[PDB]
């Protein structure tokens, strides 16, 4: 699914600039359990969808759009991480996996609804913190 | 994607049966907001599926299969919406969407949990009841399957010890006090089953018909 996929490469990103890493084809491959040839296909989309810029050393470079889409792409992945463990009780071991999928059809207004229902948005559970709230008005 | 858009369909056919609707493609498709043509391209791809059939009258039957997963998806959008306004306090002018979309990534462990976390799951906020909690088991599954490489406890449903030609481990079981309503250690290594402080590695055939469900 176009969005999805491109959602999914943006929040890839981001997590391999949390870790210090720099975003390249080649980890995001790895990462994504992606081919190579593939990686480029929806890279070289979202280049022409000004979401990202392919530096000339090679890395990826989000252009602003492409950043903030990545962030809300990562704040309701936590958001959704949050709601999973505080709320449902879904197993820890399966709250990842389940939020990745999640992230995709959560709403704004669902956020902010759980930034107000929640006790803590501060981080998820695993340690990373919750970015964009302030984007998302909360 | 294929998969989301036959959920869609067959929850679609399922929204118009219980509204004692026809299932016609006239009707789904403008349901769907979608052109006959395509529905029509979908519809047939969903019987190679064999997930429907276009009977006589060419409204839709599902087959036993589609008719098993229109309900399980209709009970994910069902358990969505009692989540969205029972905790999330999402504005019910948007529940019904947000419960569309997220009917296709709710796995059956989160309905499981909504369920115990929810205060009441017989009908949605919008006044149909919930379907296929039966089936959602709030039988089991065969411990084969079941059987995480993680060495997780769960809950005996059935030891179906009634189709078992080897009855070797039937007092082994016994000995390790694995019984139904046994909450045993279970984990893929061959599957062992752990519990009194007995383990029982079980064999093929009893590991494909032991069925377990999640404590």
């Amino acid at each position: 699914d176009l969005v999805d996929t491109t959602e999914m490469y943006l929040r890839t990103i981001y997590e391999l600039e949390e870790e210090g890493v720099t975003p390249l084809r080649a980890r995001i491959a790895e990462r994504l359990e992606q081919s190579g040839p593939t990686v480029s296909q929806t890279v070289a989309r979202m280049e022409r969808d000004g979401l990202v810029v392919v530096a000339s050393d090679r890395s990826l470079q989000m252009t602003p759009t492409g950043r903030t889409l990545a962030t809300a792409v990562m704040r309701k992945h936590r958001l959704a991480e949050r709601l999973l463990t505080d709320i449902i009780g879904l197993d820890i071991n399966k709250v990842h996996d389940e939020a990745s999928r999640w992230e995709h059809v959560m709403s704004d207004e669902v956020e902010r609804r759980l930034v107000k229902v929640l006790k803590d948005v501060s981080r998820s559970p695993f340690g990373n913190p919750i970015p964009g709230l302030d984007e998302l008005g909360v």
